[PDB]
């Protein structure tokens, strides 16, 4: 039934909609275009922060290490990093900026510390994700051209990878909890999945927005009294306006509430 409702929603969206719902209470998975590729845009930043924390767990990085940079490093939409060209920022501060405000420069600085898009992709392969790929830096990775496999995931692969990192044991308990805290404190997602959920549901999410009418949101959700549910939502090639695309993702949130 959720599957059939998602197909009707896709018609309303004017584009191509991909959704995966992974219920950790039961291991049940629901998907719509779950194995098709979609542009990640800034949803990749959640994976990026995870890869940095994996290095912290191994003793190869420190949360309090300070990274310095200049005006020449700034790309557009850098609300936090632009305020600190003078003093630099710690690794923790960059993770938080990248997740909670989608700071683009913070993402590039963290990517450079990792070894670049190829290093992030290699980390994903090492944890069993054979599908997701990062190829470019900010801001070009948000092009979101139809038929281009660069910088894409599938809704099912992204949901499995999030489950492993956020809820499994690939990260240490301190790293998992810190990453979840950053997602819960996200400031950019109020009009998307969150708009479709009751106030008492705990939700951590990361949005993405890009070219060709692309609007995404990935989330881990704890309904009251329950084990959590991972939801990934990718919408692209959409011909309705940006506010209507947000409303589409909020309606996916409402469908999930009805279903669980």
């Amino acid at each position: 039934q959720l599957s059939e409702q998602l197909a009707e929603l896709e018609k309303r969206s004017g584009g191509r909609l991909g959704v995966a719902v992974l219920d950790t209470a039961t291991g049940r998975r629901i998907a719509y275009r779950g194995d098709e590729r979609f542009p990640m845009c800034s949803t990749f930043k959640a994976l990026l922060a995870a890869a940095v924390l994996a290095r912290v767990d191994q003793g190869k990085e420190r949360l309090d290490r300070r990274i310095t940079y200049g005006k020449e490093d700034l790309v557009d939409y850098s609300p936090v990093t632009e305020k600190h060209v003078g003093d630099g920022m710690t690794v923790a501060e960059l993770c938080e900026a990248a997740i909670t405000l989608s700071d683009n420069t913070a993402a590039n600085l963290l990517l450079e510390a990792l070894g670049g898009p190829a290093a992030l992709t290699a980390f994903l392969r090492s944890i069993g994700d054979e599908v997701t790929r990062l190829d470019r830096w900010e801001p070009e990775l948000n092009e979101a051209a139809p038929g281009d496999p660069r910088d894409t995931t599938t809704p099912a692969a992204m949901a499995a990878t999030l489950r492993t990192l956020l809820l499994g044991d690939a990260l240490s308990p301190a790293s998992r909890q810190q990453l979840v805290d950053w997602l819960v404190a996200n400031k950019t997602g109020d009009k998307r999945l969150r708009a479709g959920l009751p106030a008492d549901w705990r939700v951590g999410d990361k949005t993405g927005t890009g070219g060709h009418g692309t609007t995404n949101d990935i989330a881990v959700i704890w309904p009251p009294g329950r084990a959590p549910i991972v939801v990934t939502v990718y919408l692209t090639e959409s011909q309705v306006d940006a506010d209507a695309r947000d409303a589409v993702i909020a309606e996916v949130g409402r469908l999930v509430v009805e279903a669980f």
